[PDB]
């Protein structure tokens, strides 16, 4: 009962070094047979394209055959621009996007489609938001919107632009994460409100692209990614140990464990699933209170 | 057991006639006895403020105890526009914008603090999507922005200005739509997304600003508002008719009904809730099938 | 903007004492001018109404008039027992059980026929579980359904038997707890169990009694009734605690919160309200973590 | 990228013939190299072991390596009774009781302790409800407490009495239905309730028995099993027709794709999802009309 990808394309987008979810998901979906197609950053592309010639992310290449995952094709990327003509001049002047071309979500499918011609799999794994230490209250519009266009609108963009050339049967999958339904202080900027976007948007072109070209879309809910910190400071690490501490499950998250849940649900097993949310946190999410609240001991 | 708001004041933003939520909120929280100060569209501003003085609005304006609702000040406003510097010669210019002042988020507050120095309810009934005909699939980035910057921002931004003046004990209130969390084909351009942020910004911002300064913060998931039509044909008739065939008790939906458990939640007797999405649509959320349904006859 | 009850008539199930969340409905009701009709556990009835003509309740019975609370009439009854060839000979001769009778559902509801004719307004204040202490894990059948059997099925029973003689247009209100959803150790016996059972059959009662009868069905999700205890020690005391340091809105939850909230419920004011679960609990049950976790300070 | 269960024991709760979803979880487990320990109730013991000497399930037995699915034991089980001295002389006496043993829950888990030591993972697919054709308002107390008994407690025994001989990082799986959270008319007699009862202690029983064995404990809520019927008449084939018409994707549900769920779910791969309600409904959940409402045409 193998998760069998081998003859499948995927696309994953959000992928700039080895340590995010990103990384997981391509490693799991290489692993099932599946060939990889990235879209990396601009400001990022060359650190990440140095690195990898260098050898520098080689033990995170490591698949469970013990052979190295072997990424196909870099394209770079800027997912809050649809077209050329969205781009400011601005943008286009800056030393790192005048060192590459074809980086708008329509140029990059225009690109795979020259160069491949189709695909089956579509993984969103980015987000950004300039404001995401403030609170709502402090959050401007800009900052705001910004966090929305990056982090929600980029993934109805990147389905528009590649479904016409996603096979029959193929699937999406896109990251969030709880601050989306419940309240989680720490996370701002309107970066709660673009997992609340990205969320409803999942089960909406479920429906749409279902109907359209019999192609499922998901998303998981995953926890807070790595190992206890010696000394938590800082939102993620201190999520990482409030996890530990109260999930129904005592234990850290690994990247495996959302990459394996990811190449489940873009796989052919999965074909009943679509416009869900799928929790991948060690059932956090499930709790009523906090176990190490101090009235409790 | 009255519902009673006597000495306390509203600012309802998001009313330019007589047919919508706004209206209907105003109305009931008039009958209970709250001063009424009202937001209105500033392209709106001139046909409201003249049918109003014509007497046009004169049976609408009836409340229970057979008086006739008084609007204590009518304020330019347009909520896109957070500051002065924030619009463009552009908008600047048009006749209608052209013909006010003082109708950025921070101008109208500005102004309703210099005019009666505090508020303790604020109303947010305010949406608008350039793109809410086409699917999701079909939205431009700027369509799907505009609509979370009309529908959701616009309310995080007058919170936040308004919070300052706004006494403890107070409340706000705001209106959203199923489509947040189940698929409803036809609710296109982004709105189901906005209604999603919007959701989510409620629990964030009750939290916010119930601990910074014992603010109440819910919002109301209302079903459409008004009778069957003749022939059912566009959006909102067809969902009339829907819920009317498909909920668990047989009805229409009135504004009456929602203005009258808005009363109830921005009053004091609704002291213990907060972060609320309260169902006000002949619990039509409930139900898992299609009473009507073909198979089922 | 009153919540009107006058001329209306309520049932309340579950009132052995005035510590209760029954209690205060019952309080709230007569505040919006019900007439009240209780029902109380057979084993209880006598300190009860002891107590009662005793003046022992006076305090307690301080409407906001100033006026104190009448009950109409006090009937026994055993919401386990839905008619008379259901009870054990154990039971029927206890000394107690032996002392009233009328007292299984089918004989309650047809003296309330009697006395009165008709009732519009029916609360579930009544939930019992003989190993509320205990994890699943350790819980019993026999223990299991007992807290199913008095805590869920009493309230179909109730409804069932009641529905009859109910007015169209009236209305029902039972008591719930976020055990349902969530977890909350502690909330042992399978009490949990049947807090899921009762919210999802006030759903399926929503349809069938909304669509039989024009009957609409709701339930409140209340949070830990009380002020803080010096020592919090017990499941209650600790919750009283938690919640008043984790919920959005710091502060207690007093019984005039949630019987306001039951009192708007079963009014008319509520017409578009049914199959619903409001929350009334200060708004923890959106919390997303524990604001006490030593990891946040 | 497998899932690997070789060296896994497996015990299914609830086969009686090669139709349902236990059957389906059956083949999927021993796809993945599990080795498979059945529990049947036991008026159907006879015919089914019968059958399955015969070779009538042979074709049914067919996995996917064109290999036929292995029994490892039969066991009879009736999961309403926990030990021996809970039997009625009424039911030890009945031909079916009386040519059998050992099959109360804590016999059937002492012989497989006996026989084989240890199993890492439980299937629950049981459930039992004689008043399921009744509405809720026509459900008595005792087909009420009988459906909630065999579907919800049922699992809550196994999990107990197996727990002690499941090895750590194992896991438990049962089947759920939507008309625990929605209306779904014609779901009766408490089936519903059981339902809502058996999802709220997935998510208690993944905290007692993940804290204290890590065991992961999940549900997957499935929509209606098979093809269309010529001519749909009767619950099943009439949900089988809506769920077709009115899901986000169009076509019918699997065995397969439930079994294909259940697998992923028991295995390693899914080491962070735990007090989990996964559905595999073809996204049915999701939607908020019907789309075949005569409303829409
Ligand atoms: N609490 C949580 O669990 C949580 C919170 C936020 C986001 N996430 C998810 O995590 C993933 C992000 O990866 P990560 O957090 O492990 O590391 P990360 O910070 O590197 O992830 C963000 C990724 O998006 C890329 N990116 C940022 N702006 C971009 C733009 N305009 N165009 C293209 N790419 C852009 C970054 O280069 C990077 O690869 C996403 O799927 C995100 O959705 C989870
Ligand atoms: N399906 C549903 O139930 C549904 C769908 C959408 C919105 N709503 C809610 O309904 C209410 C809208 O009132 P309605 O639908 O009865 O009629 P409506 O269309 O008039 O409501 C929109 C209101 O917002 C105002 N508005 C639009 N753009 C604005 C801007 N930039 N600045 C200021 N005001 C602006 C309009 O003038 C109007 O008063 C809102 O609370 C909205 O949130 C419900
Ligand atoms: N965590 C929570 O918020 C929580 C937990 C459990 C129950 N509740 C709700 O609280 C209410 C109970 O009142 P309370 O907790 O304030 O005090 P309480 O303990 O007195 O409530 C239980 C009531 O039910 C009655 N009762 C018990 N068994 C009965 C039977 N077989 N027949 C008839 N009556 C019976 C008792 O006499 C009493 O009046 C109920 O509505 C219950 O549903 C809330
Ligand atoms: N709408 C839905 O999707 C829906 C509805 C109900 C149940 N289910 C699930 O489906 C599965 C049932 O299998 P199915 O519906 O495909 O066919 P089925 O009717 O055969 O399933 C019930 C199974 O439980 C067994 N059973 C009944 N009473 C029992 C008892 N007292 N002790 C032991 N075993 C007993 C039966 O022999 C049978 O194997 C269960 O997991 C059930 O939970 C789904």
């Amino acid at each position: 009962l193998p998760i069998d990808l081998r003859g499948k394309r995927a696309f994953i987008a959000g992928i700039a070094d080895d340590n995010g979810y990103g990384w997981a998901v391509a490693k799991s979906l290489a692993a099932a047979g599946a060939e990889i197609l990235v879209g990396t950053w601009v400001p990022a592309l060359n650190i990440f394209e140095t690195s990898l010639r260098r050898g520098k992310f080689d033990q995170s290449r490591v698949l469970p055959d013990g052979s190295l995952m072997e990424i196909k094709k870099v394209y770079p990327l800027d997912a809050v621009f649809d077209n050329p003509e969205d781009v400011p001049e601005d943008v286009k002047a800056n030393k790192r996007y005048a060192g590459s071309s074809n980086w708008t979500v329509q140029e990059a499918a225009e690109c795979v489609r020259q160069d491949f011609g189709s695909i089956d799999i579509l993984v969103h794994s980015l987000a950004n938001g300039p404001e995401v230490s403030k609170p709502l209250l402090e959050t401007s519009r800009k900052g705001y919107l910004a966090a929305i266009s990056a982090s929600s609108y980029s993934f109805v963009s990147l389905l528009s632009h590649f479904l016409p050339i996603m096979n029959p049967g193929g699937a999406s999958i896109s990251l969030t994460y709880i601050a989306s339904e419940r309240i989680i202080p720490g996370y701002g900027g309107g970066m709660s409100s673009a997992k609340a976007a990205l969320e409803s948007d999942t089960r909406v072109l479920a429906f749409e692209a279902g109907r359209k070209q019999n192609i499922r879309v998901n998303t998981i809910s995953a926890g807070p990614l790595g190992s206890r910190a010696a000394k938590a400071i800082g939102f993620i690490d201190t999520m990482i140990e409030y996890s530990y501490n109260n999930a129904p499950i005592q234990k850290t998250l690994t990247a495996d464990e959302v990459g394996n849940a990811a190449a489940f649900l873009v796989s052919p097993l999965a074909s009943a699933i679509t416009g869900a949310t799928i929790y991948v946190d060690n059932g956090l999410n499930s709790m009523g209170v906090a176990l190490d609240s101090p009235v409790f001991k």
